[PDB]
């Protein structure tokens, strides 16, 4: 409470109503209880029309979940700016003092929308915040890095963790399978195999942006920086066996546990800090810097401190707020690019697109999904049309009006006549794309790029020696269940990480097969 | 190892493909690993197609779930005809000797798509029969009854057992709230609060129709019947703990009992049987025969065998199989009716308007669904249309071509001149509707009829001792969460049921708050 | 009438010829198909006459979103045939020595909606499919080799414009040429919309084009730019605008049933099948930018090169199933064809599969007219309405220990990681210099008589003869009526840098009109 997100979420809520109930034309409701028949043992009418209304409405509530990400849960807060950052970023959200209404959704990954909050899994931490120069959404994970870095990859890496084609079950074989035969995967699923797997709250996990972005100052001048998002409350884990039992007693724990804790007031808060790397570093940094499987080593580029941000607004209502929230990291402001991360270029497509289907063309006119801004748009018409243009604005520009063009343009013409405007720093300003031709290549290879360094010197240089033991625990029995063809190629890829986390795993594994 | 569903279940299955991946036009993708770069280092390229199409499809995954039953799964096989009761019934899938391929879905009720199957719920008990006269579903359940009588009132039922709409939260007081305020629903709860509440797997429970059908012979005679469907693996239940212990051990547990039982060759098997009641029978019974709230004693009306069913085929593809399959109570066929239950009269119109859009306009000419014969409709046109008439055949009747009309009908006119048809047997011969006027009326009161009676001697007359135990223990754990408003409501509710049983769950909830 | 090798195509999910009586979609007898059931002849209409409400409701969704653009429109299939040698230039499949292969075809025009009439002065859509032995390939051409702009981000004012206003639906003059004449790139497009071929009197009776520059490669992967231009043997034939006017209103289908009528009576109309070539080597020194969609290449500097003809010679069984719903998208290309710098090209490869995901559904491919003839091998799974799936428990995703397989780049194995380069992407298309190497806004290259009026100044001063040029400017004039005071100045300016003399006639025949 209470709260610079009320604006936001009191959107499209109703007064609160008595007395009896109405058809959706507004005309009372004789009842909600008794059916009109033919005679009382006569057979039902076709023309009670509450009930068929009652009924068809119930047979269309359900939508399609997000695939992935399906269950999860959110909150409504306030991004709170307390450094000056006015160097590097003219992001109007970022600049001093600034305060913005947020939206913030925590979820996992593989799993439907009935299934349990504490299967091990990759947690989202998808951030919406409500900026004058449009929505700003930092849609990231509980974890610095992922599984990949090609988009073309991503659905292979998705279908591997939800269901076979011929049973529905998940499958550890296939698990394995995927994630052994595209060894980019080793940083990720050591982080993922480790405590971290388990938080027990979404209050008590970090939060990070991932990928590589872009920030650019009022001059046009850009760094690269990544997101890092600290929790005040500190990481917190179940074990194994812990996350499985809340699975069955709670399969809504942490659900649970946010309602609860904005509720009692306990407002979770998590410091807002980036690391930020000058543009002229990037192609001498020992490892390639937009490589999604790449951390940037706190060593080399520390967190420096942006502000904060509390979540103090529970939804009013849960489907219309957090089912309906679109969140998507294509919805960058002035001030912030994206960068060559191919993971992340293909991101940029792919939310926008799933949201037009799942929610509907018009999604973003939604409350939830509204800037405080208003849009000025030449987009027109489709399924659930709510919000349109002042009566008789033009529908196309260039026009003889008012309405106008983008900020490049004249807004009298078409830009022809040979007009350039140059490098198109909004979406980011490029690096050396280190040639000249449409190819498929791989990412330039920088010193120390290969697929197991990193989660290698996680094992030897971060771990102690109870999560080093936990991490063998944990993969040996995410093991279990995996084909005798699989099996060595598993060892084989924990060795790549570490010969003694290899051993580990082989040994333990065999002791808990039979 | 072969199965008379063999026919149903290859249908739109693809030959095994290898060598190459293709486009969905057919043309060869030239790497499912790396997308089109404009250079190394540079932006993705707009125009990689297949980068596009890998990930727009993979957006449109997801479908709307069921409401309810969204969580589910089934198998293929045979019923076969081992008595004869031609002298009931004139359906051709019931005539002696008869073999025909059937499909079969499970399911709960309450929770979404991978919500766990062991969750304390009812369990969906769905049969298709692909028979020679049209598809004939049976969408039981795993209780001989219901928890309502009336329609109207269904979609409350569901919004209590779903989520809270603040927080998307599954709630006691909601649950316990509607039950004790709708005391219809006595019956069912003390059924679903005992051992059957939580059968270990699909095959370990019997089905039922439910509702009182009607079954017509060949000489146009009516009799009222109820469908039993006897488990020869007999019923097999966890305790509560147990069924919270398996859902976070194995959230699909039954849909992976079922899968594995089939492919080892452990088809499960039910007996087939009818309660009969004489049309004339009805309004002497002591209880209304037309109630779903009433079951029917199996001491007034016994058993009478037809023959069993055998599940001896898993799908091929889950979701193009199970997930698509549109099971609706409104597939009847020649010999078969409805009957004065609202509730059954109100599923007629409800199931197929959800599958409609769920599904989509044309969900009937999925493989799943479509039936053995030709089906020859004036229905044309709409979305994913796949299947359409012979070349120019009339879209239109009566016409001046061949395609027919009705049975009823001359194939050549409108039926105007006042033509009259008479009774509709084909929807069911109905009893004394009990008045000519258009009402809003309580049930024909029968000599019994009250909402505890019923489960009363459930509790008295058929539970022995630590069923009873077991059922106090179970509500006391259900109603955990109440508010203090709720709680004398549902004392007073079990007490109505039973004063020893209310007596003992007050007892055993008072011990466990807190 | 004997037959098509597009018969296996067209016989897709056909049924049977039924009689007897009807049955309700789970196959049980229909009762009636003229009364409703009752209680008691005059009772209320029960709920539950099953067959009665699932009439209704499948009635209820017959339609579906129509296209847009190019909503009104007919087709029709039939066979491409080679009757030269162009493998020195393209390996694709269907373009071999003597290929024979089945195709579809759609014809439409672009503004109006599905009611509208076949004969609006318009473009017309000349929408190929061939179903070749390496996928369906795709040609979405029109009836003219150029088009009204040069980059994509504009293709939705065009269209806008050319549709209704959004205070009152209705269609006006003004918008139209507000946006034309602030967009001068259109000059080009809009003087050959202007002329005859605005108004041709049939499907049969027109010119077909890529219009785009593509790309063909030989099996020793060099590449040559190449335009399709498709030569009726018809011939072209136009009404006049008074003519096509009276005819929109006489038969709002006149097209439609003009292609249905000829191909019943056995005149099947044919195309001489040409491309013009381009050398790689020749495109940055060619006086006007190659890639430039509002520029074509002189005929006189690249010569039309006969590739074969391709036939009509069959209607569709059922017109929604296999014209209304069949999917025609350019991103449809197979081995030996490659896109081109064209930005208007690059954005319809996004745009057509994205409408028809939504306007058809995400399971469109697995229509009958939309797969081609050989078996699709795809990870992609699911969604609605999924009629085909895999054999039964084939993977789900590559790379996997099983034999589905991958791309042909990939080793089917694992995941090109360790640094894995495949090199130039030429099955999009051999790139010529990009000119830059940041993310930019930019103008295209420029070429020597590179501007938005000299081509179509050129077609009236040097292609048309008297009594086009005439029938031009009456057209014009005609088409300018309702247009506002303000805007009548740019339309007489726009036409001015067309030609003087043009303009000139314009100006004086739109103010006797008026008024
Ligand atoms: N550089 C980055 O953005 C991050 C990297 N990592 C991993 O740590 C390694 C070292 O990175 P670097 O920054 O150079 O070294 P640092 O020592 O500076 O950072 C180590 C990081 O690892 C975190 N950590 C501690 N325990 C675990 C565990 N059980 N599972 C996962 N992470 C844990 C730490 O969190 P805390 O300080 O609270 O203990 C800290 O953020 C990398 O290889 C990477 O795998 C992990 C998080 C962030
Ligand atoms: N009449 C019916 O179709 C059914 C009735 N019932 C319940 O039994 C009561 C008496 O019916 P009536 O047929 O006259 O008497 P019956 O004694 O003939 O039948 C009692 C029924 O209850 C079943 N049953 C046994 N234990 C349980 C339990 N733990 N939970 C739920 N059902 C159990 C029996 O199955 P079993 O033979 O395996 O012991 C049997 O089918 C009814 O009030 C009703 O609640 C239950 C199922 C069907
Ligand atoms: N180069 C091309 O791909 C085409 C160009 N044009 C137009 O012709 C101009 C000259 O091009 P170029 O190839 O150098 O000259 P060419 O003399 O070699 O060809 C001129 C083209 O214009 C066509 N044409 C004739 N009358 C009309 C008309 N009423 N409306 C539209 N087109 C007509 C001709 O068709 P026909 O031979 O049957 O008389 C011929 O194809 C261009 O500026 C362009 O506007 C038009 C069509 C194709
Ligand atoms: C190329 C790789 C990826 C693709 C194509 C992709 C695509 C998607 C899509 C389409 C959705 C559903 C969005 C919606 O329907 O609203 C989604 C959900 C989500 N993704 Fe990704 N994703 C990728 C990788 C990542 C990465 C690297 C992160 C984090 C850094 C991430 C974080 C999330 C989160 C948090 C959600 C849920 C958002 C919410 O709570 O509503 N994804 N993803
Ligand atoms: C008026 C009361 C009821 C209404 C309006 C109703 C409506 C529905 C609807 C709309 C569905 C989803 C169907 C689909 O989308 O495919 C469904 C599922 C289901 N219902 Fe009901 N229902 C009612 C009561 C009952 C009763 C009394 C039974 C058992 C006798 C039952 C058994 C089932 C089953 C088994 C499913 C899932 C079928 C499957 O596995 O696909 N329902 N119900
Ligand atoms: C950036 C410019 C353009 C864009 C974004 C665009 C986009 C589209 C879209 C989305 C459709 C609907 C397709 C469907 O729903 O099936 C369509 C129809 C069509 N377009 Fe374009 N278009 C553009 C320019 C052109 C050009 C230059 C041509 C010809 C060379 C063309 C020819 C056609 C034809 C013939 C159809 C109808 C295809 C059929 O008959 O089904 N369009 N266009
Ligand atoms: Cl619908
Ligand atoms: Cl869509």
């Amino acid at each position: 409470e209470k709260s610079a997100a009320d604006q936001i979420v009191d959107r499209g809520m109703r007064p609160k109503l008595s007395g009896n109930t109405t058809r959706h034309n507004g005309a009372p409701v004789p009842s909600e209880n008794i059916s009109a028949t033919a005679g009382p043992q006569g057979p039902n009418v076709l023309n009670d029309i509450h009930l068929i209304e009652k009924l068809a409405h119930f047979n269309r509530e359900n939508v399609p979940e997000r695939i992935p990400h399906a269950k999860g849960h959110g909150a409504f807060g306030e991004l709170h700016i307390t450094e000056d950052v006015s160097e590097y970023t003219k992001a109007d959200l970022f600049q001093p003092g600034k305060v913005t209404p947020l939206a913030v959704r925590f979820s996992t990954v593989a799993g439907e929308q009935g299934s349990p909050d504490t299967w091990r899994d990759v947690h989202g931490f998808a951030l919406r915040f409500y900026t004058e120069e449009g929505n700003y959404d930092i849609v990231g994970n509980n974890t610095p890095t992922f599984f990949l870095r090609d988009g073309m990859k991503f659905p292979d890496f998705i279908h591997s963790q939800k269901r076979l084609n011929k049973n529905g079950l998940r499958d550890a074989d296939m698990q394995w399978d995927f994630w052994t035969r595209a060894p980019e995967s080793a940083h990720q699923v050591t982080y993922l195999m480790g405590d971290r797997g388990t938080p027990k709250t979404s209050r008590h996990q970090d939060g990070f942006g991932s990928h590589t972005f872009q920030w650019i100052n009022a001059e046009g001048k850009p760094v690269w920086v990544k997101y890092h998002f600290k929790t005040r409350q500190g990481w917190d884990c179940f074990t194994d066996a812990e996350a499985a039992k809340v699975a069955g007693e709670n399969a809504d724990y942490q659900r649970e546990d946010l309602y609860n804790a904005i509720e009692n007031g306990d407002f979770p808060i998590w410091d807002v800090k980036v690391q930020i790397m000058p543009f002229e570093d990037a192609e001498n940094y020992r490892w390639n810097p937009f490589d999604l499987t790449k951390t940037w080593s706190q060593k080399d580029y520390p967190l420096i401190p942006v502000g904060y941000f509390i979540l103090n607004r529970n939804p009013r209502n849960f489907f219309a707020q957090i089912e309906q929230i679109a969140l998507d990291p294509g919805n960058i402001v002035p001030g912030v690019g994206l960068s060559p991360d191919r993971m992340l270029q293909a991101r940029i497509f792919a939310y926008a697109d799933q949201q037009r289907y799942r929610i509907g063309a018009n999604y973003r006119d939604l409350p939830v999904n509204r800037p405080i801004n208003e849009v000025n748009t030449y987009s027109r018409e489709g399924s659930m049309q709510y919000i349109f243009d002042a009566e008789g604005e033009p529908s196309y520009s260039p026009n003889r009006y008012d309405k106008g063009a983008g900020y490049l343009d004249n807004g009298t013409d078409s830009s022809s006549n040979h007009t350039s405007y140059g490098q198109a720093d909004d979406i980011y300003v490029n690096p050396d794309p280190h040639g000249t031709d449409l190819v498929r290549a791989a990412y330039v290879k920088h010193q120390d790029d290969d697929d197991f360094i990193q989660p290698g010197i996680l094992y030897r240089e971060v771990l102690d020696e109870g999560e080093k033991e936990r991490l063998a625990d944990n993969i040996s029995n995410a093991m279990q269940g995996i084909s005798e063809a699989t099996e060595p190629r598993v060892y084989d890829y924990w060795n790549n990480v570490d010969e003694n986390l290899g051993a580990r795993v082989k040994e333990l594994y065999l002791q808990k097969k039979a």
